[PDB]
RNA sequence: GUUUGGAGAGUUUGAUCCUGGCUCAGGACGAACGCUGGCGGCGUGCUUAACACAUGCAAGUCGAACGGAAAGGCCC
């Protein structure tokens, strides 16, 4: 099951000498909730055309986002075209406290807990890809102990090791369930 | 050491991106005004003229400091 939000239509038009000629385009964002997302612009001469090419687009462009839990792994700061994007990790329970463009990111990234504001350009095109920018640049604390050569006890805080254990518990527990 | 904590929207253009102001959604009050109005608990009430003030109260008490004797009391 794919999770697909329209962000945006918008009604471009190119002139000729007979007057406009209307066109329109559609930001998607598709993910699966598992940490899974891509982002597509789609446009064509009609909304559920330019809304398909960009489901397309999307499904091209899915990357990974590190996620410890429900939540990005760490602060990050994505700035993209004028916009500029803060991610805050959360706490469980918190929600997604994001603005209409970055929760139609984060939301079908599959993130549950995050704090993100949008600190540029309030253009929603540019916001997500701001938004993008900035869960690109999270890293994974595996990923930190191997370019870093040391053990994950010792380049990572004690307490994000925590929920990372209760989170491999729940993937377990899950694994239990549906193979029974 | 460290989680307890940040949401945006409209409006310059034929269309676009940016810059940038304006406007709105929230909360608060020793409040006022309009419509409406059942009860109770707990608070609270001249923000203006340190303007002017009828009337009554808001500082007395001690006979174990003192001479005394108007009111009571008791004794002729
Ligand atoms: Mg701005
Ligand atoms: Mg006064």
């Amino acid at each position: 099951n794919y999770i697909e939000r329209v962000v945006s239509i918008n009604r471009v038009s190119k002139v000729v000498k007979g007057g406009r000629r209307f066109s329109f385009t559609a930001l998607v964002i598709v993910g699966d909730g598992k940490g899974m997302v891509g982002v597509g612009y789609g446009k064509a001469k009609e909304v559920p055309a330019a809304i398909a090419k960009g489901v397309e687009e999307a499904r091209k462009n899915f990357f990974r986002v590190p996620l410890i839990g429900s939540t990005i792994t760490h602060p990050v700061q994505g700035e993209a075209a004028a916009g500029v994007v803060m991610l805050r990790p959360a706490s469980p329970g918190t929600g997604v406290i994001a603005g209409g463009a970055a929760r139609a990111v984060l939301e079908c990234a599959g993130v549950h807990d995050i704090l993100a504001k949008s600190l540029g350009s309030d253009n929603a095109i540019n916001v997500v890809h701001a938004t993008v920018a900035a869960l690109k640049l999270l890293q994974r604390p595996e990923e930190v102990a191997a370019r870093r050569g040391l053990p994950i006890e010792d380049v990572a805080p004690a307490g994000m090791l925590k929920a990372r254990r209760e989170s491999e518990a729940l993937a377990a527990a899950a694994a239990r369930e549906g193979s029974a």
